């Protein structure tokens, strides 16, 4: 096996705003909800009736980094979703808690189909699998039948960044970095084609009905139209400068909605693409859309973006063309700086708001908000003589601060406890160890961590404790995310036992069996 390395994540206990990017969407009609996957790793529902004031119903924790896409399900009681982290979810969408945890991917899981007729959900990654998924066997997932049945389709020479499936559930159509579409029948699992055209990655597919037609979004700019039938390209489309990540088309598939790295969003019409509109100009490169098809034709169009908000433009009078859009979901700011002062201990941020903040890594907190001050001018002020050897590695890819311990370095940090900022009981001052306190108050909530007294049981470092609400994340380097949890909740009984399973033995080494090294 690969190493396992230790990460937290310095967060509120409420992020009820994206922190990120959104990578997908998804409409539950029904209910009028909205469904954000996050570059911050959550899962967010969201009210789309205009009367309610604060549209935020839920967030959906359990990802461990980017969530690529999501599928709503079985009348929206279901969420299927895909994450950076490796693994494929099933989501009770109606009450919003994850059910089960699918790790038959190797990598990234980067694309999920949906044939709503089988409710049947395809997933695709960086590992060039594909994996077809009974929705309902997974649904009737009990502890007692605990096996499911996977095929998988084979073919994909290349990390697979676009899946589709028609609504019968009779086509597949896959896009890679091989530039090419796949197409497998996958009832039978059998390759039908090899589509050639694009002359870079395919990012987006979406396919009418009968699977006999399918439109593809390339990164060299162009949108296509394939004819299965014919196995060729019929019509390709240049109306963006840049690639083109985002699809949607209308129900009658005669009009195509576009948008990718340029941030301009068109409606064209596959007929004469001559005739297109410019539905927006976007704030920033649009990521995935979502159609409104509450009528004919659509009145309005769902935007992600590599920001965190998430707006919708009206398209009626279609006949720029609106200025403003028409419902906004509020984002939060991401961290897009970060500066690690020579103590190896505090930081400062800077963040999408051009505020600035003072964080504590070993106590897994902020220290205080500076507000929009000079962040380089900042840092200069703040300088720390001092040397403190690497002991972590910090990562921005949430918007969130995520610090990882791994055991080569973890614990190459000794600071005397008064420069820390500590004291013992009677007037002392040890040598810590930076790593060791931190490993063991992440774990503090852990029963089998606990020393019986000679009353109170001694828990955790005895210097500090972490916020209870902060996550902490078990991992593969370079790997699958292998368990994640709270921590104030590693005293829960699965919680325990999973811990025990995962939790390696350089942890276990500090943190149970107390050899602080």
């Amino acid at each position: 096996r690969r190493k396992v390395q230790v990460s937290y994540v310095i967060r509120d206990e409420v992020e009820k705003y994206n922190r990120n990017g959104v990578n997908a969407l998804q409409l539950d009609p029904a209910l009028n909800r909205l469904f954000t996957a996050g570059r911050d790793s959550i899962i967010r529902i969201w009210s789309v009736n205009q009367h309610k004031q604060d549209p935020y119903i839920a967030s959906m924790e359990h990802h461990t980094d980017w969530v690529n896409d999501i599928v709503l399900c079985c009348n929206g009681k279901t969420l299927i979703s895909a994450s950076s982290d490796t693994t494929v979810k099933v989501w009770n969408a109606h009450k919003g808690f994850c059910m089960s945890t699918l790790r038959t991917h190797k990598d990234y899981v980067k694309a999920l189909a949906y044939a709503k007729d089988k409710e049947l959900v395809a997933s695709a990654g960086l590992d060039r699998q594909i994996f077809l998924w009974d929705v309902n066997t997974l649904t009737a997932l009990t502890a007692s039948n605990n096996t499911v049945t996977t095929s998988s389709l084979s073919g994909n020479k290349d990390s697979i960044y676009s899946l589709a499936m028609n609504q019968l559930g009779t086509i597949i159509v896959s896009g890679s970095t091989e530039k090419v579409l796949r197409v497998w029948d996958p009832r039978t699992c059998a390759k039908l084609m090899k589509l050639k055209g694009h002359t870079d990655n395919v990012k987006a597919l979406l396919l009418n009905r009968d699977g006999t037609q399918c439109l593809s979004g390339s990164s060299d700019g162009t949108i296509r139209l394939w004819s299965l039938g014919q196995q060729r390209c019929i019509a390709t489309y240049r109306v963006h400068d840049e690639g083109v990540w985002a699809l949607q088309v209308n129900d009658a598939f005669t009009h195509v909605y576009s948008g990718g790295r340029d941030r301009k969003i068109y409606c064209t019409d596959l007929r004469n693409p001559d005739i297109r509109v410019l539905i927006c100009e976007e704030k920033a490169p649009v990521l995935k859309m979502e159609l409104d098809r509450s009528a004919d034709p659509p009145p309005a169009i769902w935007v992600a973006t590599t920001k965190s908000t998430v707006n919708k433009w009206t398209l009626k009078g279609i006949h720029p063309l609106c200025t403003q859009p028409d419902q906004v979901i509020k984002g939060g700011a991401s961290i897009i700086q970060c500066h690690i002062f020579n103590d190896k201990r505090h930081i400062l941020t800077k963040d999408t708001n051009n505020n600035v903040a003072y964080w504590d890594v070993l106590k897994a907190c902020k220290v205080e908000d500076l507000g929009k001050v000079d962040f380089e001018d900042e840092i200069k002020k703040r300088f720390k003589m001092v040397y403190v050897p690497n002991w972590f590695s910090v990562d921005l890819k949430t918007g969130m601060l995520t610090i990882t311990l791994d055991e080569s370095d973890c614990f190459a940090a000794w600071v005397s406890a008064k420069d820390a900022g500590f004291s013992s009981p009677d007037g002392s001052d040890p040598k810590l160890n930076l790593g060791g306190l931190l490993l063991q108050a992440l774990l503090e909530y852990w029963p089998r961590t606990h020393v019986n007294p000679m009353n109170r049981v001694q828990k955790g470092n005895g210097y500090f404790q972490v916020p209870p609400h902060t996550p902490v994340i078990f991992g593969e380097a370079g790997g699958r995310t292998l368990f994640r949890l709270l921590c104030r909740d590693s005293g829960g009984e699965t919680e325990s036992m999973l811990l025990n399973e995962t939790v390696p033995q350089w942890v276990i080494d500090i943190t149970v069996d107390k050899n602080m090294p």
